[PDB]
């Protein structure tokens, strides 16, 4: 559940700049309209072709999603196994992999591989810390404190003496500090990031905002 909530929150952050909001990622992207808004905001370009502004029936929703998927590879963004039907038809899995393809490109591989570049970026801000992964390391919440204090010393000066057993408290403080002072939106919540079962993708979507 966490990966969906996260990708959704992330999406919504970019759709704020156009006054649009996803509630349910399974349905809200199917007429192509919000997908196309999200691409235009991310890419900061406009679409290559005209699209249907009022996709009342299915064929227009397929034309819409196809405008979008032409743009994606007109931008040389490699796409993996996604087709117009996948989205129009509310296929939650290939919809989640679409969003991920976009997060990897625009959020991580745009500002060696992405996972590694981002991992390298973090090891550089935190050289005293043995960061190797995007799930266990962050569970104490203390590496968030260190990362947020690294970005702006004194935001979480005491991260090192933080109680490892109180993860949500640690991560909630580190993440509300980054929010208020670094403008880093909390696309993954504290409770979700320190969850024992969170995926590396959700965590990267968050930390990539640094």
């Amino acid at each position: 559940k966490i990966q969906q909530n996260t990708f959704t929150r992330w999406c919504n952050e970019h759709l704020k700049c156009v006054s649009k909001r996803i509630a349910n990622l399974q349905t809200d992207l199917s007429d192509g309209l919000r997908l196309i808004a999200l691409l235009e905001v991310l890419s900061q370009k406009k679409m290559h072709r005209k699209h249907n502004q009022r996709p009342t029936f299915r064929q227009m929703q397929l034309e819409n999603v196809s405008v979008a998927l032409e743009f994606l590879d007109r931008e040389s963004i490699k796409l993996v196994s996604i087709d117009s039907k996948a989205i129009v038809d509310g296929n939650l899995k290939l919809i989640l992999g679409l969003i991920w393809t976009l997060i990897l490109h625009y959020s991580i591989s745009m500002p060696q591989t992405p996972k590694q570049r981002l991992l390298g970026w973090i090891q550089n801000k935190l050289p005293q810390l043995p960061i190797t992964n995007f799930s266990r390391d962050w569970q104490s919440g203390r590496a968030l404190g260190a990362l947020v204090d690294s970005c702006a010393p004194g935001l979480c000066p005491d991260w090192d003496s933080w109680d490892a057993s109180k993860p949500v408290t640690n991560a909630r403080e580190a993440m509300q500090q980054a929010d208020d002072w670094l403008g880093i939106p909390q696309v993954i919540t504290p409770e979700e990031i320190v969850d024992p079962n969170v995926d590396e993708h959700s965590v990267m979507t968050y930390l990539s905002q640094f």
